[PDB]
């Protein structure tokens, strides 16, 4: 009996367990980092802990921006390498309650030449690591920063960034590109112009913000339809991303993938078109199963 | 004799010419063809006014004055395309008063690889015959960089890469703002510089993460904001040459000011040698041999 909150930039997501696993109740709203820095933390958790009737000592597991520079309190890194445990274990307290409310810290790969940085995705791990083998995997985290790392022994040896999602973002509202995709509001996974995006670029790495541009000049001269520009920008950025991640990894058989939406299935269709098996594992059920497994390791039964 | 106007999408330059050769007046602003499309030929009356321009002064005009959000569509002519015959394709502005032309821009028609140029061109025209004759590779830096296969007086092929335009998207809409945002420049020899130039160059793949380091480097260790800016814009430009790269000893940089010192140095470090071109020579000299060519003057036969 426990409750577990992802606390992100934007939204809030709560979760009472109980005793026996089950949720008991489930709260979730648009009270997130950067709301709560401006109203209060504490004041936005004691009102859903009202709203469903918590107990005053139920204690409170937490993950992601709660726990940054800009949020309730700051929690800081555990340097990789780390075993998946050390976690829970390096864990912030909130100090000046009645409640046991705790607050886990995010990853990072302090190497010179490498640096590299996650809040809240080290908790997805946790989650994805239960299911998976002791084994080595690689596993692919997407969104507004991909995440990919490296696991084995239920470690996490190392990661990298990749800025795809932002980049999209801007690069599709903030340059002459959006004369291209703006038109559209999506489209499909399955189309060719994204998967022989997602290749040109796997390809060609070296020709990326070139391929960029071609979106563009495709557009002026033959009339590339915006759904399919939509798709061609996303395909690049997201094809450069996976030639990134795969630079000397060996042979990669092999990828396990923790998403859910049309996100995971944007990337699913990318790394499948080529030639890499996945393995999907569902976003959400890993950051309660990864705030599960902390609490029964903070407060076991 | 003609007024040459370079309308770039930032930034608008004018030159008056007399028939001796020489330049009479300048005018330099930043009201490119973004801002021209609020207000389109009050913004060239004005500089004409400030100038003392003879009120039926011709008016030669290169760049993205000629694109569909721009003054008038101006077209484009296909490569491998003859420099010579850009001054024949220019379109014509109504006006009773002046004879006033723009000049069309390159498309490379390919569906693998679309490429598009609107003023480069005309940097083009005018730098062909200084540069010398047979194969010539050109960068040519900017919001968008343009690389060209260029051969007597003829444009093969080329390749942007949209470079600056995306070093300022990244300085000022992504979390890397945070990263580079209170510093305003940078030296150009640091090594912050040229470090994200080679192992960029080296590794284009890791672009994407590359970019990422920069802030996780801000965050982990304190990088100083000039240094990340470097790291930011050599990481850019690394990619570009890696790209423009995809053996030549062996290019020819036609840019001015900061960027070009910029590029002279971010290209020798990859180990090419850099014969450098004035840009803003490059582009008088492109519009007036298109002028000489419209309007030709009146010659003393007894000269040459």
């Amino acid at each position: 009996y426990y409750a577990a909150v992802d606390w992100g930039t934007s939204s809030f997501r709560l979760w009472i367990i109980g005793e026996d696993g089950a949720v008991l109740a489930e709260r979730r709203s648009a009270e997130g980092m950067t709301t709560a820095a401006k109203t209060g933390f504490h004041t936005i958790l004691d009102g859903h802990l009202a709203a469903v009737s918590a107990p005053a000592h139920l204690p409170i597991i937490i993950c992601g921006m709660a726990g940054a520079r800009q949020g309730w309190k700051e929690a800081g890194y555990i340097e990789t390498p780390a075993a998946l445990a050390e976690i829970a274990g390096r864990a912030t307290a909130i100090p000046d309650v009645d409640r046991d409310i705790r607050i886990l810290p995010g990853l990072a790969q302090r190497d010179r030449r490498h640096p590299d940085v996650m809040r809240g995705e080290e908790t997805q791990l946790l989650g994805a690591a239960a299911h998976l083998g002791a084994g080595s995997h690689l596993v692919c985290m997407p969104g507004t920063h991909s995440k990919w790392v490296r696991l084995a022994d239920d470690r996490v040896e190392g990661f990298s960034t990749f800025m795809t999602g932002e980049l999209f973002d801007t690069i599709a509202r903030h340059t002459i590109l959006s004369h291209a995709v703006a038109e559209a509001d999506t489209f499909a996974a399955g189309s060719a112009a994204f998967t022989d995006a997602v290749s040109r670029t796997r390809e060609n790495p070296a020709l990326a913000t070139n391929l960029l541009f071609s979106v563009r000049a495709g557009q002026l001269l033959h009339g590339t339809a915006a759904a399919d520009a939509r798709a061609q920008l996303s395909g690049t950025l997201i094809g450069l991303e996976i030639a990134g991640a795969l630079a000397g990894s060996g042979s990669v058989d092999g990828v396990c993938l923790v998403g859910s939406g049309g996100l995971g299935t944007l990337y699913r269709t990318a790394l499948e078109s080529q030639g890499l098996n996945v393995r999907a594992v569902d976003a959400d059920e890993a950051v309660r199963a990864g705030l599960s497994a902390a609490a029964r390791a903070i407060w076991p039964l």
